[PDB]
């Protein structure tokens, strides 16, 4: 019994958050009752198979289980595991069509949080769960456990609202990263595969842990990568049980791999998670051999690749990671394929050490691009500022890809533009990972809210064509030349008086969807022409709204 077997592991509480957060990112439109009940049922059963290992179909997988009970509310369910199952992942909505989510003033919160605490609590989940599908579970539970000591703390202060809104605004944006940086997680592990997943794994760990030895490395990423192939697949108990013994496992051998988990051991499950994943850095290792020593002069290069080719580039990876955090992880698994590729075509040649012996002049080129673009991109942002920033990502991008959805195009834009107060306050050595990593997980919203409907096929190829690519393919891209402008409707623009009210930011996203709306009516416009309609439409809004009874200014 397996049912069982987790039970045990993770306890009734974490269970019954588990199993929650499936279903909720399973039937993302099934209301919150529906699953309560169905979560207890489920959760019922459970504890007979704990005392009878055989009781009822105690024996059946998880998945066979889980999905008879929702295909009881629920063409998925026309099917048998594993067909009945993967349909079910196949569904998942990015972009559920749910209502917005407005807050209840703190003081009802308090009471209902309050009055009854595990409901509050487990509406919490049910919602974040069923709007991001894909959200690391466990690392639910973590917000969980912060957001109920937001309210346990909070409620008992003088004005509530200064203590809540805040912590509640830092969940809110914490929450939000967290998410994209999962789904793309998921997004490498299902369209591109465990290899990819492992490359990145590997570079990403190598450089946080330089000390680590590849070998041990190696069996870290080979465990990360087992709780993720799991979480994505919605084996979510697995996940967070194998997650859980691996923040086991790196605690023990913590003098192994490196210095700075010592303060993330110290705390309990939950935070002690979230802390190793989120750890700085160790320090680099001292006097360090130079790469082209085993990977360039030696002349027992292409036997090696032969030999072991996936463990050779592994560690090639390894060590030029370790060595390079200033580089981001897109950076190097670039330079990692751009060895390979050589070693392949050198290696089959007449004399194949003088053929790959200036590799490593190939690189150069590949690891200014970033550089620059990143240079270039921070002196803008820091001569613009944050909002006039976006504008100019704004105009840029929905010149390049004219087609996709404005809506799409003022959440990608908005969010691309973030990179600049996120990252340009740091050093160079610093900035590219904090920037082009930043940029791949932007880039990877688009990329599946587009796969939806898909109506670029520049967006399609820059998407599926390269992971680790993207980011350069769409820097590409200048301005779609076969793109026919949209003609002037008023179906486009509703004027409604509504907003006169909307809170600031709520402003800027109009003027914002407005500016994507006119380069979509004249790309051919110029940065010039356009500021100045763009300019013209903020006095009507000016004008109408508090130009006395007008809904007709409007038409006028
Ligand atoms: C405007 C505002 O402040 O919204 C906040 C406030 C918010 C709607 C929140 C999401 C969710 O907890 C909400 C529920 C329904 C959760 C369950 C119950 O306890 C309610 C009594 C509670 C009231 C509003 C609250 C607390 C917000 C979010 C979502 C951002 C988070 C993530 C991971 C993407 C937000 O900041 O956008
Ligand atoms: C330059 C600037 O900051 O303009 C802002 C500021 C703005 C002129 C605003 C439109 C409108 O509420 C304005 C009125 C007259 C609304 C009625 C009263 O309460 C005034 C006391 C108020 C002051 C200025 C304000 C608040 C802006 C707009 C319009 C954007 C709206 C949408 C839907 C695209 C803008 O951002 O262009």
């Amino acid at each position: 019994s397996e049912v069982a077997h987790r039970f045990k592991d993770l306890g009734e509480e974490n269970f019954k958050a588990l199993v929650l957060i499936a279903f909720a990112q399973y039937l993302q439109q099934c209301p919150f009752e529906d699953h309560v009940k169905l979560v207890n049922e489920v959760t019922e059963f459970a504890k007979t198979c704990v005392a009878d290992e055989s009781a009822e179909n105690c024996d059946k997988s998880l998945h066979t289980l889980f999905g008879d009970k929702l295909c009881t509310v629920a063409d998925c369910c026309a099917k048998q595991e594993p067909e009945r199952n993967e349909c079910f992942l196949q569904h998942k909505d990015d972009n559920p069509n749910l209502p917005r989510l407005v807050r209840p003033e703190v003081d009802v919160m308090c009471t209902a949080f309050h009055d009854n605490e595990e409901t509050f609590l487990k509406k919490y989940l049910y919602e974040i769960a069923r709007r991001h599908p894909y959200f690391y579970a466990p690392e639910l539970l973590f917000f969980a456990k912060r957001y109920k000591a937001a309210f346990t703390e909070c409620c008992q202060a003088a004005d509530k609202a200064a203590c809540l809104l805040p912590k509640l605004d830092e969940l809110r944006d914490e929450g939000k990263a967290s998410s994209a940086k999962q789904r793309l997680k998921c997004a490498s592990l299902q369209k591109f595969g465990e290899r990819a997943f492992k490359a990145w794994a590997v570079a990403r760990l190598s450089q946080r842990f330089p000390k680590a030895e590849f070998a041990e490395v190696s069996k870290l990423v080979t465990d990360l990568t087992k709780v993720h192939t799991e979480c994505c697949h919605g084996d979510l108990l697995e996940c967070a049980d194998d997650r859980a013994d691996l923040a086991k496992y790196i605690c023990e051998n913590q003098d192994s791999i490196s210095s700075k988990l010592k303060e993330c051991c110290e705390k309990p499950l939950l935070e002690k998670s979230h802390c190793i994943a989120e750890v700085e850095n160790d320090e680099m290792p001292a006097d360090l051999p130079s790469l082209a020593a085993d990977f360039v002069e030696s002349k027992d290069v292409c036997k090696n690749y032969a030999e072991a080719k996936d463990v050779f580039l592994g560690m090639f990876l390894y060590e030029y990671a370790r060595r390079h955090p200033d580089y981001s992880v897109v950076l190097l698994l670039r330079l990692a394929k751009t060895y390979e590729t050589t070693l392949e075509k050198c290696c089959a040649a007449a004399d194949p050490h003088e053929c790959y012996a200036k590799v490593f002049d190939e690189f150069k080129p590949l690891v200014e691009e970033p550089q620059n673009l990143i240079k270039q991109n921070c002196e803008l942002f820091e001569q613009l500022g944050e909002y006039k920033f976006q504008n100019a990502l704004l105009v840029r991008y929905t010149k390049k890809v004219p087609q996709v959805s404005t809506p799409t195009l003022v959440e990608v834009s908005r969010n691309l533009g973030k990179v600049g107060s996120k990252c340009c306050k740091h050093p160079e050595a610093k900035r590219m990972p904090c920037a082009e990593d930043y940029l791949s997980v932007v880039l990877n919203q688009l990329c599946v809210l587009h796969e939806k409907t898909p109506v670029s096929d520049r967006v399609t190829k820059c998407c599926t064509e390269s992971l680790v690519n993207r980011r350069p393919c769409f820097s590409a891209l200048e301005v779609d030349e076969t793109y026919v402008p949209k003609e002037f409707n008023a179906e486009t623009f509703t004027f409604h008086a509504d907003i006169c009210t909307l809170s600031e930011k709520e402003r800027q996203i109009k003027k914002q969807t407005a500016l994507v709306e006119l380069v979509k009516h004249k790309p051919k416009a110029t940065k010039e022409q356009l500021k100045a309609v763009m300019d013209d439409f903020a006095a009507f809004v000016e004008k109408c709204c508090k130009a006395d009874d007008k809904e007709t200014c409007f038409a006028e």
